[PDB]
C-alpha cells in the first residue's frame, strides 16, 4: 500500500493526497511536519535530505518533490485521462504545474507565513504588503488564462494542472488579505465543488 509521509495541512501533501484520490489509489499517510512529527531526524532526513512533506515510498520506492510525486502517480496508476501522454497536451499542463512551484509559490511566501502562520520571524509590514502585492499580480495571470479557457487551467478538461493550482487559489481565498474581484477564478473554483476530492483536500477550511 502506497504510504504518504506528511501532515494532511501542507498544501504539498495536498497535492498528493487530491491526486491519490482523483486516480483511484489506495494509501496510509503518517503525520509528518512542523506541529505534527518532526522532519529533521535521521529516519527521515534518509528519505528526503530535505527534510520536507509529502514524501512517498511505493515499495521500495522512494519519492521527495510534491509536482513530481504528483507526476509520478498519474503516470503509474492509469492517469493518462489526468496527464494526457500527448506532448503538447502535456505541456499545457506542465506550464502551469511548474509556474505554480516556481513562481506562484514564491510570491505568497512573506504574506503567508505573517498572516496565516503567524510567524515570529515574519513580522515585517512593508514585506507582508510586497508579497501580498507581487501575489496579487500572479493571481491575475490565473484569472487571464482561466477567462482564455473558459473551463480548467489547461484547457477544457480537468487535468493534473488544475491540482496544484486550484489549491494555491485556495490558500490566496483563505488568507486574510484584500482582494481584487476574479471572476474567472470565482466561476473556476466554483465549477471545481462537483469533485468530491476537491471538497476533501482543496476546498475544505485549511488555508
Amino acid at each position: 500500500m502506497l504510504q504518504i509521509l506528511g501532515k494532511p495541512t501542507s498544501i504539498n501533501v495536498r497535492k498528493v493526497l487530491w491526486t491519490c484520490a482523483e486516480l483511484g489509489l489506495a494509501f496510509e499517510r503518517e503525520d509528518w511536519g512542523a506541529g505534527f512529527r518532526p522532519t529533521n531526524v535521521p529516519e527521515f532526513l534518509a528519505l528526503n535530505p530535505n527534510a520536507m512533506v509529502p514524501v512517498i515510498r511505493d515499495g521500495d520506492f522512494v519519492l521527495w518533490e510534491s509536482n513530481s510525486i504528483i507526476r509520478y502517480l498519474a503516470g503509474r496508476y492509469g492517469g493518462e485521462w489526468l496527464y494526457p501522454a500527448d506532448a503538447r497536451e502535456r505541456a499545457r499542463c506542465d506550464q502551469w504545474i511548474d509556474w505554480q512551484a516556481s513562481e506562484l509559490n514564491r510570491s505568497w511566501s512573506y504574506a503567508f507565513l505573517a498572516l496565516v502562520r503567524q510567524s515570529p520571524a515574519h513580522r515585517d509590514a512593508q514585506q507582508i504588503e510586497a508579497s501580498r502585492a507581487n501575489w496579487a499580480k500572479h493571481m491575475a495571470i490565473v484569472e487571464g488564462q482561466l477567462q482564455r479557457t473558459g473551463a480548467f487551467i489547461a484547457g477544457d478538461a480537468f487535468s493534473l494542472a488544475d491540482i496544484p493550482i486550484a489549491l494555491s487559489i485556495n490558500r490566496w481565498l483563505e488568507t486574510p488579505i484584500a482582494r481584487d474581484d476574479l471572476p474567472a477564478v470565482d466561476a473556476y473554483m466554483t465549477r471545481l465543488a462537483s469533485r468530491d476530492a476537491y471538497r476533501e483536500y482543496c476546498r475544505n477550511g485549511t488555508p
